[PDB]
């Protein structure tokens, strides 16, 4: 399953192209600076065969918990209702949330002992780095 190097708390280092990720989402210019200024943390925790992952932020915290291959109901923090699925591959915590016909993902993996997070929306695609804290 997900490797254990997830679990902890990681704190937003790098982020890249996330604003024209939110512009995709269709999340508005206030938000999105709002947005753009925020750097999370994100909490990675599991019991049994539940993960949950939480967002910690000024601006908003969210939170969800999944098991692997099981479509869940979501609320994320633009505050779209959406339909999820997180999935395992090649060590990829790979996350689909689809809504009104549309569909994004973001793929999260271990990287030299970062956790690195790619958004993707309509072609757009969003690097955001986190660091172990
Ligand atoms: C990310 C929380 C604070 C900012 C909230 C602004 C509303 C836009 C949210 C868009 C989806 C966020 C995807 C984040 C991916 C990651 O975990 O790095």
């Amino acid at each position: 399953g997900m490797s254990n190097k997830f679990l902890g708390t990681w704190k937003l280092v790098s982020s890249e192209n996330f604003d024209d990720y939110m512009k995709a989402l269709g999340v508005g210019l206030a938000t999105r600076k709002l947005g753009n200024s925020a750097k999370p943390t994100v909490i990675i925790s599991k019991k049994g065969d539940i993960i949950t992952i939480r967002t910690e932020s000024t601006f908003k915290n969210t939170e969800i918990s999944f098991k692997l291959g099981q479509e869940f109901e979501e609320t994320t923090a633009d505050n779209r209702k959406t339909k999820s699925i997180v999935t395992l591959q090649r060590g990829s915590l790979n996350q689909v949330q689809r809504w009104d016909g549309k569909e994004t993902t973001i793929k999260r993996k271990l990287v030299n002992g970062k956790m690195v997070a790619e958004c993707k929306m309509k072609g757009v695609v969003c690097t955001r780095i986190y660091e172990k804290v």
